[PDB]
């Protein structure tokens, strides 16, 4: 896995995220996926494939 | 309709959001629903029935 | 417009998804997007972006 | 955990969605919530706590 749950992420473009790493998921389409929560919205959490993600300090 | 395209909500209880309004849709389960941008992460775009949410200044 | 409600939609690539047009949302990453209610599981909504959408009969 | 990977389930109410379980998380709101990939929709996934979702044959 590349990232580890509590890693601090972000979207690398178009829409943005950022937070924490929550989860993962892996389907034939997104073989490794990721559930961050947001730091600005608690509670709020959203699914994207790991190339969409960029670790951050 | 209870809110306007523009408006700033969030939502009242479990997970967080608020940002401006930019859409709305309705289904029978969700007559009167909203779409919000994310005033946090730019782009980003929730929907949420209208009793999720409350308007803010 | 491109959509009406009441259309038929489906995604044309990756993750899939069908139903009906249900509501209508505008940013400016997604200038013109539009909610769809799955046929396949009532009350079920998500967005997408108008390029990502084609009608079906 | 009460769900495993592979194990098809559904949403009990509310919004339907019904399909394999393809991943987890947890968070604060949701400690335990699983990622389901939609058996209508390939590719599509949608999260929700446990509470929400029931196994099915």
């Amino acid at each position: 896995a590349t990232f580890g749950m509590g890693d601090r992420v972000r979207k690398k473009s178009g829409a943005a995220w950022q937070g924490q790493i929550v989860g993962w998921y892996c389907t034939n389409l997104t073989p490794e996926g990721y559930a961050v929560e947001s730091e600005a919205h608690p509670g709020s959490v959203q699914i994207y494939p790991v190339a969409a993600l960029e670790r951050i300090n």
